[PDB]
């Protein structure tokens, strides 16, 4: 099985964008509408679904503007760190994607609670119990994917 | 642990280079001098171990200039081949790549029957056995280096 230390920068990053940053934008066009569709049917009842609801479009919203940073702006300056030329702001960029990555944690630690971790009272059924699984296995994506980032890529450049 | 299909053709020899291809010539140009002493003090005596060396440093030369083939010439074509750029002898490439991986595995056969698979005997001490372990490991490297390349990197590209 293949290690990522030997990995050097810019395959890291083509291996984070891969594995990591296109099946997410993907997989939240996919589940956005039975989020959407949970909360509309049974928020009336569960009042903590509605919570799920905005929770998960703020955890969604900071994602997809924290990947659009880092693809745009942040990626390409640490291959530019990494082939020397000079980068001011590079502990300023690692410094702004950690602050990212903690917010994006919280927002997980909140959804979980929210959903006891991922455990659907019996009431619920189909839509319910799909969202709940999806929404557990984004969360332990997300956890592989900054986990990667924070302890393998920016201590490379650091 | 990395998933190799999310890696392109460019990142995995990258990976192959900093895994396999650099931490391999270390080894070489670390462990040749045991080799050589192991021949030379016990060779008289035991000229299997004579024609250990002969067989090693065969195995050892045939690797380097492989390894220098595929770094300088032949990976390239692989990654241009990727990127769409006309590479009309890929085939022959790959075809050349995998004779000289199937004539370095006959050549570990061979050291590991003169070896017994690597154990020494009883009377051997210090070197020798140093000389077995280290020629194991490096059997075990060699296969699963080999196996990256024949098995994921190849066929990325045909
Ligand atoms: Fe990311
Ligand atoms: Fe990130
Ligand atoms: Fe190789
Ligand atoms: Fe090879
Ligand atoms: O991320
Ligand atoms: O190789």
């Amino acid at each position: 099985s293949l290690n990522p230390k030997f990995l050097n920068v810019s395959s890291l990053i083509q291996y984070i964008q891969s594995a990591y940053h296109e099946p997410l934008r993907e997989e939240f066009k996919n589940l956005t509408p039975y989020v959407t569709k949970l909360s509309k049917v049974h928020g009336p009842n569960h009042p903590y679904l509605v919570e799920l609801k905005e929770t998960y479009d703020t955890f969604k919203n900071g994602m997809l503007e924290h990947m659009q940073k880092e693809d745009d702006v942040d990626f390409p300056k640490l291959i530019k760190y990494e082939q020397g030329e000079v980068v001011d702001d590079i502990n300023t960029v690692i410094d702004d994607l950690v602050s990212d990555h903690i917010a994006t944690g919280e927002l997980l630690v909140k959804m979980s609670e929210l959903t006891s971790s991922y455990e659907p009272p019996i009431e619920a059924a189909g839509t319910w119990r799909l969202v709940y699984q999806r929404l557990k296995a984004l969360e332990v994506l997300t956890h592989e994917h900054v986990h990667l980032e924070n302890h393998v890529l920016f201590k490379k450049v650091s």
